[PDB]
């Protein structure tokens, strides 16, 4: 799987809430590109001739995260956090010069991402009452990854003593996001873990945060919910849900092709996290099958 790389594996199952702080900064944003940030002007200019009703938004961008050494007291994660936009995405990691921009920032910065974007995304793996994983089917005619495998997610937008209301955000806007697109009433879902982080090689490195959250609905009623919303009510065309059991080994399914990237990340930190079990009960034979 070159196109997904893991950036961070969280201890203890996953970190709540509580046990993480942002240092959000302008030290950590994207440097000026080397001829200047015209370039990036340019292309918006271009995509708002041809489709003039498109909108900016900013974003948080992933500078870096550094995790505390494992079994201490205190707070276990620092996310280092700095501020872009929907056009400096489209301007930088989307650009078909991304690759160069890469190059650029190692020889400059040392740091092949400091010339791009790079926004900071969610994604879940949302688990059911009955013990199923929930994926979504891309629409064939949108730019990203389409007709690929998604699950719920997106890519929250601004508004530790910031630190704490950023960290409120982010673990916000992955419930948000499930009850938006799923159409999930909110009471039926449990407060996230953060999982890990992983990045998206295809789009020049983008990084999302992947989370565990839990339903109190059954998969039949996960779809009840999701249906009843009408097309309308989703920007995905499909919902379909993978037991958790059958989970373990989709890396060597026919799905795992149709996976897009950040969804591949999401897959991969809950099985390291969630599923493979430590202790002498669960990794007993019957329990955790040899192969
Ligand atoms: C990195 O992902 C993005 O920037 C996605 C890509 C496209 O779907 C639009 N978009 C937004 O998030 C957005 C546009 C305006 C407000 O939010």
């Amino acid at each position: 799987d070159p196109e997904v790389t893991l950036l961070l594996q969280c201890p203890g199952g996953g970190l709540p809430q509580e046990q993480i702080q942002a240092e959000l900064s302008p030290a950590h944003d994207r440097r000026p590109l080397p001829g200047g940030d015209e370039a990036i002007t340019a292309i918006w200019e271009t995509r708002l001739k041809a489709q003039p009703w498109l909108f900016d938004a900013p974003k948080f961008r992933l500078h870096s995260a550094t995790l505390a050494p494992i079994g201490s007291r205190g707070p276990q994660l620092l996310l280092r956090l700095g501020l872009t936009s929907y056009r400096d995405f489209l301007g930088t990691n989307w650009s078909s010069s991304a690759a160069w921009l890469r190059q650029q920032g190692a020889t400059d910065w040392g740091d092949t991402q400091a010339y791009l974007a790079d926004p900071l995304g969610v994604g879940a793996a949302l688990a059911t009452a009955d013990d199923f994983l929930v994926f979504l089917r891309r629409s064939r005619q949108v730019a990203e990854a389409p007709g690929l495998v998604d699950v719920p997610g997106g890519h929250p937008e601004p508004q530790d003593l910031a630190g704490q209301l950023v960290v409120h955000e982010l673990f916000s806007s992955v419930l948000q996001e499930i009850c938006d697109e799923v159409n999930l009433p909110l009471l039926t879902l449990s407060q996230p873990l953060l999982l890990g982080i992983a990045r998206n090689e295809t789009s020049a490195g983008r990084a999302s945060a992947e989370f565990y959250v839990q339903c109190s609905l059954t998969s039949e009623q996960v779809r009840k919910h999701y249906l009843s919303g009408g097309p309308e009510a989703h920007e995905s065309t499909g919902i379909f849900f993978v037991e958790t059991q059958n989970v373990r080994r989709l890396p060597e399914t026919e799905m795992w092709a149709e996976l897009c990237p950040s969804a591949k990340g999401a897959i991969i930190l809950y099985n390291r996290v969630q599923g493979s079990p430590t202790g002498a009960a669960l990794g007993s034979p019957a329990l955790l099958p040899p192969l």
